[PDB]
């Protein structure tokens, strides 16, 4: 089984054990072969899952070829969502932080060792005022009956905090302020999905919720929409 060949792959290469939650192969016809990919998790991180992508080859008791496991980018994802947690986890109680880091081709030989660590990947990704790569993207989803009480003014500056001082680059921040119901139903779903393959009734349960969507650009202190705009954002109009 192809998600045997996977688990058995990621333990054997990073010591720790994982679970294959589902796979897929986009292909027309049940003869092409093309690129799998794998929505995984490791038991230590059970509820944020990463993409994968492998092929099988045709022959019997084949063994899994690797185009790129997704675990390098997992760990990134892992430090950007933990960054992020330390200014939501005083917003709110409960919440959904999905980090959404993509590391291209180029870089996808890098050792794990290696490119895991932040301030590598950062060094990577800040070549110059014209060649730069956006670190990532945070898809945060707020459970709004549960808001701690700090004022927009205190929320917005730690979030400012976390990407000016603790990101270090071109990052993007994306808040959903869901209703209790609605949260509850999309952290269900985020558990199992990567970032953007989450589903159609995934887009159902957030169409409509108030959201701020925002941008701190390389060689930028500040976002690209200020106080004003997201206390108007965080009501919906």
């Amino acid at each position: 089984e192809i998600s045997i060949k996977i688990e058995t792959y990621l333990q054997e290469e990073y010591g720790e054990e994982f679970e294959v939650l589902s796979w897929n192969q986009p292909k027309l016809l049940p003869s092409d072969n093309g690129a799998i990919y794998a929505t995984c998790i490791s038991k230590n991180d059970p509820k944020h899952p990463f993409e994968g992508s492998y092929f099988n080859p045709e022959e019997p008791n084949s063994e899994i070829e690797i185009i790129y496991d997704g675990y390098g980018q997992r760990l990134l994802a892992k430090q950007m969502e933990s960054m992020i947690e330390e200014a939501i986890s005083q917003a709110a109680e409960n919440y959904y932080i999905q980090g959404d880091i993509i590391i291209p081709e180029e870089w996808q030989d890098i050792p794990v060792e290696e490119i895991s660590q932040w301030k590598n990947y950062v060094d990577l990704c800040n070549q110059s005022n014209s060649d730069y790569k956006t670190l990532g993207s945070a898809w945060v989803y707020i459970d709004a009956s549960t808001m701690k009480g700090k004022t927009d003014e205190e929320e917005y500056q730690m979030y400012e905090e976390v990407y000016r001082d603790k990101l270090g680059g071109q990052a993007l921040l994306y808040v959903y302020y869901l209703d209790h119901k609605s949260f509850e139903k999309a952290e269900k779903i985020l558990e199992i999905f990567t970032s953007g393959d989450e589903g159609s009734n995934f887009e159902d349960i957030i169409e409509g919720q108030p959201y701020f969507g925002t941008i701190m650009r390389y060689g930028s202190d500040k976002f690209d929409d200020n106080l004003e705009i997201f206390k108007a954002a965080k009501q919906g109009k």
